[PDB]
């Protein structure tokens, strides 16, 4: 006898399991058993990833409802599962969207200074350089701190949470409570600070003195901040490690981004497609019975929706594990969702993306891995998929 079938698959960012396209072509919506112990519906096709994240009676906010099957345990409150909700009915969204387009002034011109100087650096230091450590976590550090009007020697400590914060365990964390209270408190400072003017935090400070705003709690204001910098820091930085290690592994695509920069958008979207960054399903609670492909969904169960089983199905991606960038539907993936909760941070995750790839093909044409693949130390029980040290040489 053997056990349900148990996600994740694999901690591992740097190939896809055989398993996906497996359960995508015989049973593309099926049962399987999360680290809680509780069982989940595991989608792996595009069509019907897309008709889950499409449909609003499959809730983000009711996967924290007590006594609901469980992905992971939470390392927020509750409350915060229905983040971007309560943004909006603060009639924050627009004003939070502003602040964190990469089109603001001088923004795109700090990314690539930051980038540059970090590279410089690497390579004053010499072979071998930790892409990840000393690249892509600081730069995307750095960007969040900009974006959010704070002040870069800040950034470090903030940064130090994220390895907890967005921890995938079966059970609570008692650190995440720990880390979340004090930035919380940080946050809560800085609207207090006069110093602030700029950035989200500069914003979010001027509209909770506008008399439009007066009712918002000061715990919103405090919890935008934190979110925005964790969820970012984040995505962005561990996006752009793992995009790192597939241009790496592609020689030929490397050399032509290198030859021809102005392909780097095109190529930053196929990197973003065959991404493994999300280690888990997205999840989401039915609300309703709700028919999905073979299976009748019942209120009150769990459903994960897989961004790699979306992303490489060849009935919408044509040879789906190749990078080809004059495909005819390239931003058709969900590598930031779809639907309601679709990232607001796109453009300038994007943005990162595409400025960090840049500046590294221009300082490190050579790039290349410094130790063997498989060498390469992924992260388990977390909500990204990545390497703890990205050893490069040039
Ligand atoms: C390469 C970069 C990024 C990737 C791949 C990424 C991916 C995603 C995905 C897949 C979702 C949907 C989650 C779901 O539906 O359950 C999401 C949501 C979100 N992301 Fe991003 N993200 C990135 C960058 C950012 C940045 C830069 C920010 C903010 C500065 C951000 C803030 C958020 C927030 C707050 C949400 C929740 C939205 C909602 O619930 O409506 N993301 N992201
Ligand atoms: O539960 C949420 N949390 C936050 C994202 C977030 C920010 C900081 C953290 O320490 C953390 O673990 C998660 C949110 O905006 N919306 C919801 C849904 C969500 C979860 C994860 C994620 O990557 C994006 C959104």
């Amino acid at each position: 006898a053997t056990v349900l079938l148990e996600v994740p698959f694999s901690a591992r960012g740097d190939r896809i399991p055989d398993a996906v396209a497996e359960l995508r072509t015989r049973e593309p919506i099926r049962k399987v058993r999360t680290i809680t112990g509780a069982e989940a519906w595991l989608v792996s096709s595009y069509a019907l990833c897309t008709q889950v994240l499409e449909d609003r009676r499959f809730s983000m906010k009711e996967t924290a409802a007590a006594g609901a099957p469980r992905l992971n345990a939470l390392t927020v409150p509750p409350e915060v599962v229905n983040n971007m909700g309560n943004i909006a009915d603060a009639g924050l969204r627009k004003a939070v969207m502003k602040a964190i387009t990469p089109k603001a002034p001088g923004l795109e011109q700090f990314l690539r200074d930051t980038a540059n100087s970090l590279l410089d650096n690497l390579i004053t230091e010499g072979a071998p350089a930790d892409l990840r450590n000393d690249f892509a976590d600081p730069l995307a550090t750095a960007l969040h701190c900009k974006v959010l009007g704070i002040p870069q020697e800040d950034g470090p400590k903030l940064f130090r949470s994220l390895s907890i914060a967005f921890m995938s365990s079966a059970d609570p964390i008692p650190a995440a409570k720990i880390n979340w209270d004090r930035d919380i408190e940080y946050m809560a400072g800085i609207l207090e600070n006069p110093n602030i003017t700029t950035g989200l935090m500069g914003e979010l400070s001027r509209l909770r003195k506008d008399p439009a705003y007066s009712h918002v709690s000061d715990e919103l204001f405090a919890t935008i901040g934190v979110t925005f910098f964790g969820a970012g820091v984040i995505s962005t930085g561990s996006f752009l490690t793992t995009a790192l290690i597939s241009l790496i592994q592609r020689p030929q695509l490397r050399n032509l981004l290198h030859e021809k920069p102005e392909l780097i958008p095109a190529g930053v979207e196929e990197l973003l497609r065959i991404n493994l960054s999300f280690a888990d399903g997205l999840p989401r609670l039915a609300t309703a019975d709700i028919q999905v492909g073979d299976v009748l969904v019942r209120k009150g169960e769990l459903v994960l929706v897989l961004l790699e089983g979306a992303n490489f199905d060849p009935e919408h991606f044509p040879n789906p594990g190749s990078i080809e960038l004059d495909r005819p539907n390239p931003t058709s993936h969900l590598a930031f969702g779809r639907g309601q909760h679709f990232c607001p941070g796109s453009a300038l995750g994007r943005r990162h993306a595409q400025i960090g790839i840049e500046a590294l093909l221009k300082k490190m044409p050579g790039v290349d891995l410094a130790v063997p693949i498989d060498q390469l130390v992924w992260r388990t029980r977390f909500q990204r998929r990545i390497p703890e040290r990205l050893p490069v040489l040039w």
